[PDB]
């Protein structure tokens, strides 16, 4: 009603409201943030950092697919050129991508993209399959974050930065709108060997279920 | 010093400061936003919209590469499934990607990604080549936004949504940190034929240079 | 160089001395062309070859070929063909960091992990060949799970998926037993194939 | 079906009746294998075939093959080979919406636009062939602009890029004249090739 006009109007009064308050208008990035296209609170706000200090990639279900030229080159640029020492993979609750990933309907091109979430499901299927169906999505969102960190750590870019003695740590969090909190999923890597132990330990922890959701 | 701890600390007091102020913690998206990984003001703030109403993809130099599975499937999901009626490609000033695109140094994997900005440069090389070198980056950022809108409009996904009578409009803006304003680059498509005219008209307008920067 | 000028001579002399019905997804290592080992007439084969004959879910290149094959060319048979002594499969199994190609091969390594119990009670020298077969059945399964092939079946189109390995050692193709003409047949034969591969003969056991 | 059971028979009878030095980036339409038209010994060719023999800047599949070829296999020659009657090039030139494959072919269409003045003073029936040649020179140029090939040259590695078209009509390969052994030679021969193609003979003129 028209929605583009409202956006332009909101943009204008925003900028004018900022300039009224100070002189709000260089800064080098310190984290690479890999997040989900359908999350709704932004990283810069959620993490309450200075603007400019997050380098941000957002795709559906916040994935690091082994062969995705988009994300890979972003990671390569962050690490090799911008020399960012932290990559963070942030999932979130009530994630549309994960939901689209689990529902059977073919949605078209995007299903192909989401097939990597489905392999992950079937990888931890024994775990997810003894979980009551209505809770699966919440666990898959967590395990997804664990697997993408592991994926990131296995990329040739990251392994090589570790091999040549460059400082680089990988993190995997889930943002929960329900309390505003970032929650650690336990996979934290500064090396190939921290990657393996941390990931394995993380899946082991996730695999212990609340009695009220089992068979 | 440690930077991860500060982030967690900032996250906590943020969430606690929001809950103090109200009960800040469903909403369907209305725009697909395609933006740049190194821009620093977020879309949700910049456009001052309700959270949840932007579906956001961010990659380096805000590109829609014909064959990028990541962005394409995002666009396909937005249009075919979420039924978003507006895709916005937002570039910005002092864009690192464009700068990396123009500097000669091989930066590695990312140069391959940026080669599409370089083809664009050489496509409008006659224009950019009669511009004083120190201004080129600013024009290339604008022309880039024009070309990516055109790319979006030529994807099979968009053409098909137009063919079956679905409402879909494409926009191409540049965010200017220097005044907070979103500036229209002139390419605005609701159909294949609006795409062509609008794009052509846009390049023609961009090609008229300020006398003080020519030969 | 000489090599190149030799190439042209060889072609020039070869010239003087002288629609498709299948999509063939074979491997870039393989040494015997599909057209030769199948003895098919020139033009029957519409061919894609990549490293380790892969159908990666999100690879635009291969997915494009499949879509073009099925929706436009109206091909009714897609054959995925692995082979023995596959340098890709061997590369994927080494610890060595090879750069960009490693990221491509990580998909194979995920396969290795997926059937790691099976491969773990196998003899070291025989693992590459098992993984080569497992790989074939998995790419067929991957093909059958594309939106493209699923829409084709859904809409009633006659389409059949095949997974074969070509053994250099003797020139014979061997069907790996995952063969789909629908989504339900895909499930059944994929699972059957893995179950068949899981039953091990004494002189493959560690 | 019968077709398939026929395929195996043909292979079984063909069997009874019976490191690589080049990377070959050819097209999935082409009907004559590289190994045949070059008369090379089996295993000399390490092969990638996609639609319209493309080296798209950001295609992981093809870029992976090149990296593996150059950095690991240590191949010193990459040949890009277009051909006449290329169904991909024809597909790219039609107005018809073919689905996913169109997005793949948009890279060719960008090429068509790029040399649109040249193609615009050409006769309609002869355009596909001009675009096929232009396409070859452009993919070679694309290959020479990858970080992979540029690092290889930079670091002193012996690597040569080639761009040929194979004409079905008579079996002869014809060099398109863009041949690079370095970044500076790439520029010079690419530009030379386009300039050569731009000089038009009377019976190609509209
Ligand atoms: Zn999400
Ligand atoms: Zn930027
Ligand atoms: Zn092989
Ligand atoms: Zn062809």
């Amino acid at each position: 009603m028209d929605k583009i006009k409202q956006l332009f109007a909101n943009n204008y009064s925003w900028a004018q409201r900022m300039k009224e308050e100070n002189s709000t208008y260089h800064q080098t990035p310190h984290y690479l943030w890999i997040g989900c296209s359908d999350s709704r609170v932004p990283a810069e706000k959620l993490t309450n950092l200075e603007p400019g200090e997050l380098f941000v990639h957002r795709n559906v279900a916040n994935q690091v697919i082994h062969t995705d030229f988009n994300c890979l080159s972003v990671v390569q640029y962050a690490v090799d050129v911008l020399k960012i020492e932290h990559i963070i993979i942030c999932g979130h609750t009530n994630c549309g991508g994960i939901h689209a990933a689990m529902a059977d309907k073919d949605l078209g091109l995007i299903n192909n993209w989401l097939l990597h979430i489905r392999d992950i499901w079937f990888k931890h299927g024994h775990l997810l399959g003894k979980l009551s169906p209505e809770k699966r999505a919440d666990m898959l969102t967590k395990i997804n974050v664990a697997e993408q960190v592991y994926n990131l750590g296995r990329t040739s870019i990251v392994k090589s930065a570790w091999e040549r003695g460059q400082k680089l740590s990988l993190h995997g969090w889930v943002f929960d709108v329900n309390d505003g909190f970032l929650v650690d999923q336990g996979v934290m890597a500064t090396s190939r060997e921290t990657l393996e132990i941390s990931y394995r330990n993380a899946i082991a922890r996730l695999s212990i279920l609340d009695e009220e959701n089992i068979l």
